[PDB]
C-alpha cells in the first residue's frame, strides 16, 4: 500500500520539491506515493503520511534506494539551502543565494556533478519553481549557470510539468466539489 503525499495548492509557498520528488521516486517505482490534494491556506505545505515536519527528506530517506546519488552530507548543504534560503523573498539574500548556487554550477551540469541530478537537484529546482522574485535576479546578475540548469530540468516534464499537474488536479477537484 503507498505511502501518501498530501500538495496544498493554497499554500504561499508551494511545496514543488516534494511534489517532484513523488514525480522521480513514482517514474522509477510505479505506485510508491499516492499523491492527494487539499487546497486550504491554513493546512500544511505538505504532508508524508502523518509526518509535517521536514517533509522533503523524509521522502528522500524512505525511498532512499531512489535518491542513491550524491554524498549525504553534501546533498543536506545544498537541501538546506533551498529550503531555508532560495524559498525566501528578500532581494539582498535571494541575490547571495542565487550566486552561490550559479559559481557551483560554472563547470557542472547539476549540483553535485553526476550525470544524474540528485536531491540537491530537485530542492533548489523546487523552491525556485516556488519563488516567484528570482526569475529577474537570475536574469540581471547574470546568472547564467543557474538559468541553463534550471531550463535544463524545466525541459524534463517530471520538473517541468509539476504545475501543471498541480493545477489541473485542483481543478478537477474544484469541478468535483462542484458537481449537482
Amino acid at each position: 500500500m503507498p505511502s501518501t503525499l498530501t500538495i496544498n495548492g493554497k499554500a504561499p509557498i508551494v511545496a514543488y520539491a516534494e511534489l517532484i520528488a513523488a514525480r522521480i521516486v513514482n517514474a522509477l517505482a510505479p505506485n510508491s506515493i499516492a499523491i492527494k490534494l487539499v487546497d486550504d491556506k491554513k493546512a500544511p505545505a505538505a504532508k508524508l503520511d502523518d509526518a509535517t515536519e521536514d517533509v522533503f527528506n523524509k521522502i528522500t530517506s524512505k525511498f532512499a534506494a531512489i535518491f542513491d546519488n550524491g554524498d549525504k552530507e553534501q546533498v543536506a548543504k545544498w537541501v538546506n539551502l533551498a529550503q531555508k534560503e532560495l524559498v525566501i523573498k528578500n532581494f539582498a539574500k535571494l541575490s547571495q543565494s542565487l550566486e552561490t548556487l550559479d559559481s557551483q554550477l560554472n563547470l557542472r551540469t547539476f549540483i553535485l556533478g553526476g550525470l544524474k541530478y540528485s536531491a540537491a537537484d530537485v530542492a533548489c529546482w523546487g523552491a525556485l519553481r516556488s519563488n516567484g522574485m528570482c526569475g529577474s535576479i537570475i536574469k540581471n546578475k547574470v546568472d547564467v549557470n543557474v538559468s541553463r540548469w534550471y531550463t535544463l530540468l524545466e525541459m524534463d516534464p517530471i520538473f517541468g510539468e509539476a504545475h501543471d499537474f498541480l493545477s489541473k488536479s485542483l481543478l478537477e477537484l474544484k469541478k468535483s466539489a462542484n458537481v449537482g
